[PDB]
DNA sequence: ATTATGACGCT
DNA sequence: AGCGTCAT
């Protein structure tokens, strides 16, 4: 009743760039704009692997993880941009720099948590409080929310998408009690106004479009963001959660798309997030552990406490390359040359990171996969990272992995290596 | 022969 | 510390 916390204390937004790498390539090459197009890495094997897809190309069924040759079967006029190759490997520097452009604009409005190359969480609670003081009890015009959807509306007592969007927004705004500056729905609405401004600033200053979700926590903001991509933002209120979750497959919630979500489904015999409400917190903890159980008990009621971390920069800087099937490394000189290529890219990125961000990595993590191991990493070893020198880190990485070589022969490497991965971690201010 | 990362939990 | 999970 009056003591049951409802998880409405914060206003959190999630901003995700639409088909990000495609937009980066379309900005650079206007010939790609407003076309079915995709970004690929490599080319020789099946045309390259697609990692990003414009919405025009998605209409033909083109997806991430497709081979370009197969995508061209679905969409013969598909345009393709390839990721840069440097030192024999894909080099994603252009997209990391574009990401910094967007993150620096977002940081003007609030402290952000960089959650990936193309998305950031924003804690707008304080900014909403400020804007509410400025508004002085003045209602919010629909003109301030020109690209906002209100999830669950319109309801009750009408054919095009924009018309539907505007009907829902009108219902929401008419139901608002703009007197109470502590009303969570009002706070969400003001948060959406601010996110409209942030998205306008990103597009004006970078050319990139994005979508966003606004809700009371990170998981609902992320879910909301997905509901109306591209180039739109969605407000998911606390009140919208029961209907939203009543048909929402468990796997759609971030962190439940893998084995844990499958076990929720199988152990409990349920399909949708809303069905979780019928179990006690202790029941969920008994099946899925204390932390997972408490998190599920709260999440299915729309409640989640994970804070928006003040972290604009990635925590690690890493370099990896697969060597599939027959290109796997089977000689000591091969392993050395590729460790050096990866180490040279890492040294470049680390040096730029130190200059930009006033920090130094102190630990080097070396991960490999061996032929016939279905795991991501077959072996992980750390060593000290004391200087930004590629020859040094590649020799150290070799020193920490060389005992994996089964070959009694010193020239060969067996079993051959199907993946090398160098990761700089444990940053300290410098 | 999806690939290249990044975050984070577990023990 | 090293491994597993999840994301995409
Ligand atoms: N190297 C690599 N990059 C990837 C991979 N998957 C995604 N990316 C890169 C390419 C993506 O552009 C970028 C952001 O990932 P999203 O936000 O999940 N997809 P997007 O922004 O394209 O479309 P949406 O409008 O649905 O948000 O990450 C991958 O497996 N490997
Ligand atoms: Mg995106
Ligand atoms: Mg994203």
């Amino acid at each position: 009743g009056p003591h049951m916390a409802t998880g409405q204390d914060r206003v959190v937004a999630l901003v995700d760039m639409d088909c990000f790498f495609v937009q980066v390539e379309q900005r650079q090459n206007p010939h790609l704009r407003n076309k079915p197009c995709a970004v690929v890495q490599y080319k020789s094997w099946k045309g390259g692997g697609i990692i990003a897809v414009s919405y025009e190309a998605r209409a033909f069924g083109v997806t991430r993880s497709m081979w370009a040759d197969d995508a061209k079967k679905l969409c013969p006029d598909l345009l393709l941009a390839q990721v840069r190759e440097s030192r024999g490997k894909a080099n994603l520097t252009k997209y990391r720099e574009a990401s910094v452009e967007v993150m620096e604009i977002m940081s003007r409005f609030a402290v952000i948590e960089r959650a990936s190359i193309d998305e950031a969480y924003v804690d707008l609670t304080s900014a909403v409080q400020e804007r509410l003081q400025k508004l002085q009890g003045q209602p919010i015009s629909a003109d301030l929310l020109p690209s906002t959807y209100i999830e669950g509306l319109p309801q009750g007592p009408t054919v095009q998408k924009e018309g539907m969007r505007k009907q829902g927004l009108f219902q929401w705004l008419d139901s608002l009690q703009i007197d109470n500056l502590t009303s969570p729905d009002l706070q969400l609405t003001v948060g959406a106004v601010i996110v409209e401004e942030m998205r306008a600033a990103i597009e004006r200053e970078t050319g990139f479009q994005c979508s966003a979700g606004i809700s009371h926590n990170k998981v609902l903001a992320k879910l909301a963001c997905g509901l109306n991509k591209p180039n739109r933002q969605t407000l998911v209120s606390h009140g919208s959660v029961p209907q939203l979750f009543s048909q929402m497959p468990i796997r759609k919630i971030r962190s439940l798309g893998g084995k844990l979500g499958a076990s929720v489904i199988e152990i409990l015999g349920i399909e949708y997030m809303g069905e979780l409400t019928q179990f006690t917190e202790s029941q969920l903890q008994s099946h899925f552990g204390e932390k997972n159980g408490s998190w599920l008990y709260a999440m299915c009621r729309g409640i989640e406490h994970d804070p928006v971390k003040p972290r604009q920069l990635p925590k690690t800087i890493g370099c990896s390359k697969n060597f599939p099937g027959k290109t796997a490394l089977a000689t000591r000189e091969q392993v050395q040359w590729w460790l050096l290529q990866l180490a040279q890219e890492l040294e470049e990125r680390l040096t730029k990171d130190r200059n930009d961000n006033d920090r130094v990595a102190t630990q080097l993590v070396v991960s490999i996969r061996v032929q016939g191991d279905k795991r991501l990493s077959s072996l992980r070893r750390c060593c000290a990272l004391t200087r930004y020198d590629a020859h040094k880190m590649s020799h150290d990485a070799f020193t920490v992995i060389k005992n994996c070589n089964t070959s009694g022969i010193q020239t060969e490497w067996s079993p051959p290596l199907t993946m090398l991965f160098l990761c700089a971690t444990k940053f300290s201010a410098s």
